[PDB]
């Protein structure tokens, strides 16, 4: 068959036993991929290959580079994107995101060198002084953090971690000046690396004044989406919402969890939240690093069951950075993040510093669209709707009506016309198998609708005629001739259409089932 | 709500119903429900289809009923809001077995007991002439077909015989079940198989009389094979290519070769008169929910027949047991319930039909649709038809709002016949311009009908949302519901027939 | 054939399609059979005929009749009981039960519709104090409104009396809504339809009936639907259609016991509607969603931390999966043979007793055919532990369950006494 | 709450999903095997010892390098490390000892030593019998004389872990054209993912490889490149008669064993998904997919299975395992995953302590966390109506259990079926198996949920105070472990006479 004779079962064991793998994939792609720009993959060159490789948005990681920097590569972006805005059938839109620095504690200058490395030693004496006077001295004795009250939070018998938590240090003797240290497991050391302090409660501001130049800074820019690192309440989601004020009402705000206070509030968190992003770099070390994957699971079957988006973060592909094919382990973690119900995915250093920035988009790709064919359909449509409530809107009853009329003709996409995307997110939460194809004249709303797993967003550049009845079918062939185009259905196939009856947001309330010319 | 146990636990009492009975009614016509003058209070009562038993009376004597009930359907008709149709179904006769006359007039009874003697005769002398010693049966290749260990029938199955001898023209019985012997009985042969047709000559100009007065539904009473039942469709032709044909087991052969009978048949009827006698009588309910069960899995009609009020003949309330029959039957899945005695010559008829229609919509309410409208998706099949998917998309959508009622426009009515497959709890209208479709659309359950009056618009668009208002007027008064409350609307693209594709959600007017 | 084609089914709406009437069923009835005896069933011959035909418990009613005639009815039900006693294999106990008339009000011929009488008043405690001196099994005690009522009549019957089960009958609109506060005080309930079926509306009686019976599934007691079941047989020797499909659903809704009123007490065919009603009840056992019911069980079971309620359970999954003969039981007070029901099995559970009264008593359970062992008690606890379980396979292939070379898994214990049922074994016919 | 039991009670996978808790700390023991690979890492006596310690249950020998006296002395430290915790049998952990064969390998010739290779040149495979020890960068030489006869013109053949591939342009001799490009070292391994190679399963190499471990007293084989059921029996008949008890565990590492895996799992004792050089010969995105279709076949026929390469990779030069190693190792155990393996980590890795006791907090939290309410009801409704009086009293000794919160399983086995009955159906409760045979305390490690317990104690006289007396040894060794308190119910399961075959009896007695 194809995939077809694993989602045909009454039982969760038998669809296992039904994975066959001489069954090929066919439908397009539904889980979106964002890829880190950096100065492995900043040229247009690359930039354009990118794209052509399944590259939906372009993160741009504000821990580090100018200003000046990160608009260069803003332009050299929309360069590249624009490479292919001549026939709209074919263009596809891509979205830049900005993340936050945030409540970051790094390290000094060891020797005043931004390349030096010293080396602590196995079982060695370190020094931890708040003093400003070795912020360029750093040696293999003395250590510098910009972090003012350590002292305030740390007491003698604490654990610290630095650089992705791979040296450890335990505090013997805590002055208030410093606080002496034994290197626990230390290798070697660098320059501007980060510190971790799990179990206590650090009072960064997790919106601070660096923070209000790269927010003030990338609404300027026109960017579509925020990832605010180190969200640990509800109070912080709404700090950033004014930041972004009248000018940045429109852009989305993705909560990162990283931390332990995030994740015991993570309901006042989604509620006050476009989305959600599963940060395991820096949640791996507040955390102990067994219990990562029950907060995974967690945070996508929540979002899932509110219809809110969720990513999946960092090291899905680490290997590739210095390796042209990735290891067993990371060959099913992404397999494993998608049938969790994960709408993107993300590669963080393997595409801004690796060797292989190319491969491994390719090869995210590729799993994806294995993934999301051995999705047992019967089980998730089931009880996503005998879990979701009753509702008094007329869109909703019409999205979870046209999912239904989707797996009844199994049809070959469901076109959506919206301004706004709205009518598009609430048929994707009930993941029909078939594509989304949603039609919109809002260029901003096409970038935004990678987040939502199943759009395949297209924009109209034609111009609207007299009659509206005219102008409505008018974008309706325009989705007709994308899909038979890219190769979702051939003429004489069943798709389904959604309009409305007014002109205006939120009057989706019609559902056809016509044949494709 | 999750476990079947639960909800039975959580059966209320002291919460009464809603909505309307989605389940029809069919009444038999008799000497106690002939008028014109009772039956206008069988429609205010309940009823919904007419049924006509030709196993005894002349053509001219049923044209007076088919003039008579049509005279008070259209009535007080001239408010087409709250005009309710009524079909009208003709009873076939089919190879009948009946006795003699006993000592001269059909009034005359003998005492037969048990233990003793009795004597089957085909010799056409004793035919009016049948006393305690003597039987006569119109059957005459009687004796080709039971053995010498055979076993008889007689009068509703309360007399029984066993056939000791034999021969030709006799055979010796001894009574095994004694009583009251009257004249022209039924006679019902278990075991051995009938050669009489199925689809004889007295029944061929049955059935070109019901062609000639606009009957809607025909009734064949026992049906074995498949080819019985294009018998039956050949004799009705092309004149006749419109009216349904629903089928009754009840014999052994037509319940073993049931599958068989689904595919060419229209609709089904457990008729558990007969079949009560044929079978052991124990196993009649395992016969009674395979049936609807199969029925309900492929979207054909059924109906369960006889005996269902049957102490309602004398007595003005029903008892415990005929009770549980009733709302079993409807927890079972039956599309329609029926009376037959009760109606036809009881001293109640319309106490019976008040009493079948509160119990009826009684059932409804307490039905278990979250597992049942998964079932049902779960085992119908992925088709190619635009009506399956909008139909199977509309009714989901029911559940989600909690939908007032489902407005559909159908021509032929096979638009609303596979939106009833799925069976909603919100009610479906059907707006149509044909007659015979509104009177046939009680045959499947959850299906009001409403006929319209006002002629054809210019505009096609204009046409459409007139008959959509329309039937917002007719539910709005009948309280269906009120202003604000979201439905469910199915049309199509293009005029003509089989185009319904477009399916709006919108709030009453 | 015991339609296990549809027992496999994967859907509920399958399992009806499945329904296959050429499918014969088991040997072995678990709905008990109620009679209710009267002029035309107190004879000592006729007696007979009841037994062998069905009869399971003989219901005396009280609210017409006199001590000397009643005790009259007992000293025969007796007699015809022990008429096969001279065969400890082929045996059947009998039990008798009493229903007291309770507030009924008559005028000379019954009739009538807060009704302040008490739940019992002196014709009462005389009639159920004659009962304790009668040795009656258990007591319907009519017209019960809230476990005020149930507590004033254990309280009568005090200590000669006490393993005297008592069965609430739901006859009014107060135990219809007190239903739960009488059912944890009582020892069963009946559901009485003919009295129940004038007070509350007549196209109500049903939802009544079906919910009535899942709460006492759940809770793990007895139900019985009682009156007009089959009630066309009191005049003519066959019962209606819709007669047919009440005695079947009423075992398919899950009832322990279906009870005959008039059909038994004053009628023309008082054997023949025993007979009836022990056909219909056999085939709709065999037509039994055992995969869904067994399964819903379960999952609304407690965690009670009892061993021998864990037991019970892993009993009846042991039995589901090498489709067993019978489950056999040793069993002193019933106990441990009405918690093997509560999950309700599909093969028989024979029930070896000792207790004479605890073999009447255990009719009152679905599943549950008891057998009295006369045999005397071995020195050795062992070697009486092991002929008690060999007299039930003697008597499961006697009365055909099962043959040398099935299996069968017994339940027995690790210490003389009463309350200490915790040992599952699987073991083959010999 | 504590154990997840918040998520246990659900009634939908999705809710089941929302309501996993990282504050719920598991309680129960781990419920799954660990298999490290010993190296110079871990070769050491005194560093065999932590390892244990750690929660190390089956020390695997890989026969793909080592002399025979070499792998003699690894065997031998094995045994010696482990019987220092002897003294106490109420603490003495068994340890199995896995035997991994070579098999049929191809791999290239020395060189000259690295020659890096451009992204479209020419490589002329050479066959000649020259035993090249100069292999420059053009002139590479293999050991397979058949690669001419089982390949064509637009073939394709690997090169060093798949890293190096080219494609067959032209043919005859044997040219090539370099379709990846990279750094070509001395003797690497070689894939040709397509036609069938005539080499044996059972080389002569192995012939002698399979009969050191016959006379070393081994516990199981892993079979190396098992295509065909002939390969499990031809692997079992060189065994021969004393090595009958022996459990051969069949590799699937190409593409012919999988397309006939229902045919090797009918034949062997055991699977291993060796994720390995599978993930060469089939596409890499693909692997996924053949993991969770052969776990949940033998979850099906009652069989354990292995997730073997690559779980924990990174932690071979780092204290710390990657974010998506972590994820690798919790799916498994959450896919049906009887044990877990590690390769490169604690044969030469840096840090192979780290590794195994990482491989521990994972599982545990990974087994608190399995959905037991929707997988021991399918695992019964595909389970065949059997008449085995043993597989009954399994199936309701595990649904009593459920009933009354069993804190174990206590079974009684001679062979070892009896507790892998219990296992099959996946009871949360530890299984507590009691035996006097060491080979069958040491193989018990293979079926998950089996903690196995070796009583050294001479048999009794009577058949009832010899039953008693290794019942009470796991009460003891349940109390000291820290499964019960005296007072808690348990779930024990007996025989009626001594001999295997005979578990019928189940018994919940309170413990002492
Ligand atoms: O998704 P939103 O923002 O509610 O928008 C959907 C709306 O789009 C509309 O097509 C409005 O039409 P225009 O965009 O062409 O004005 C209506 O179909 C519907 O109300
Ligand atoms: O007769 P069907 O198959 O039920 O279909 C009803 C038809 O009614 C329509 O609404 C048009 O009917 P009219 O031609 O009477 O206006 C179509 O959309 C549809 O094809
Ligand atoms: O049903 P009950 O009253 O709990 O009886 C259970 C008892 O029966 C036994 O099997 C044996 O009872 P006896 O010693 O009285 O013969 C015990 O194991 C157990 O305690
Ligand atoms: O597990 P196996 O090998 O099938 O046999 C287990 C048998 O061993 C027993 O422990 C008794 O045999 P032993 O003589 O070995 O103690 C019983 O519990 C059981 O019948």
């Amino acid at each position: 068959t194809q995939q077809l004779h694993a989602a045909m079962a009454d039982t969760f064991l038998e669809h296992m036993c039904r994975l066959d793998i001489d069954s090929p994939p066919i439908t397009a792609r539904n889980t979106g991929i964002i890829c880190t720009i950096g100065p492995a993959s900043r040229s247009v060159e690359t930039l354009k290959e990118m794209i052509k490789s399944g590259m939906n948005v372009a993160r741009l990681n504000f821990s580090h580079g100018t200003h000046e920097y990160h608009a260069e590569t803003i332009k050299n972006v929309r360069t590249a994107t624009e490479s292919f805005a001549s026939d709209p059938i074919l263009y596809r839109p891509v979205a830049v995101a900005l993340d936050t620095k945030g409540p970051e504690i790094r390290t000094g200058l060891i020797k005043g060198s931004g390349t030096a490395e010293v080396e602590l030693k196995k079982g060695a004496t370190l020094k931890i002084t708040l003093d400003n006077a070795y912020m360029e001295k750093c040696d293999e004795n003395i250590l510098w953090l910009d972090y003012k009250n350590i002292c305030k939070v740390v007491e003698v018998g604490s654990k610290i971690y630095v650089d992705d938590g791979l040296i450890s240090l335990q505090v013997k003797q805590k002055g208030a000046d410093f606080l002496v240290t034994e290197v626990e497991n230390g290798g070697s050391l660098g320059s501007k690396k980060g510190v971790n302090l799990p179990g206590a409660a650090v009072d960064l501001p997790a919106v601070s004044e660096k923070d209000i130049q790269d927010l003030k800074f990338g609404v300027e820019q026109d960017v579509d989406m925020v990832f605010a690192s180190f969200i640990r309440k509800a109070s912080d989601v709404h700090e950033v919402r004014k930041v972004l004020g009248e000018k940045g009402k429109n852009i989305k705000i993705i909560s990162k969890i990283e931390n332990h206070e995030g994740v015991r509030r993570f309901d006042e968190i989604l509620e006050a939240s476009d989305g959600i992003m599963v940060a395991r770099g820096d949640l791996g070390i507040e955390i102990p690093a067994e219990k990562v994957f029950l907060a995974q699971k967690m945070m996508i079957g929540r979002c899932n069951r509110a219809g809110k988006p969720v990513i999946c973060a960092t090291q899905m592909l680490e290997s590739m950075i210095k390796k042209p094919r990735p290891t067993r382990a990371e060959g099913s973690d992404v397999a494993n993040a998608v049938l969790d119900g994960a709408d993107c995915i993300m590669l963080s250093g393997e595409t801004a510093k690796g060797d292989y920035p190319l491969e491994a988009v390719r090869m995210q790709h590729l799993i994806a669209r294995e993934a999301e064919a051995a999705i047992y359909h019967l089980q998730l449509f089931e009880e996503l709707r005998r879990l979701a409530p009753i509702t008094s809107d007329p869109t909703e009853a019409t999205a979870v009506g046209a999912v239904e009329a989707s797996f009844k003709c199994c049809s070959g996409a469901i076109i959506v016309l919206t301004k706004s995307g709205r009518s598009a997110h609430q048929v994707a939460r009930y993941r029909p198998r078939a594509p989304i194809i949603a039609v919109t004249r809002n260029p901003q709303t096409a970038r935004q609708a990678h987040l939502y797993r199943g759009i395949f967003p297209v924009l109209c550049k034609d111009p609207v005629q007299e009659a509206w009845a005219e102008d409505v079918d008018l974008r309706v062939n325009f989705a007709m001739n994308v899909g038979k185009a890219r190769g979702f259905f051939k003429k004489g196939d069943v798709v389904i259409v959604l309009t409305g009856w007014r002109p205006g947001s939120g009057f989706t309330n019609t559902m056809r089932v016509v044949p494709v010319p």
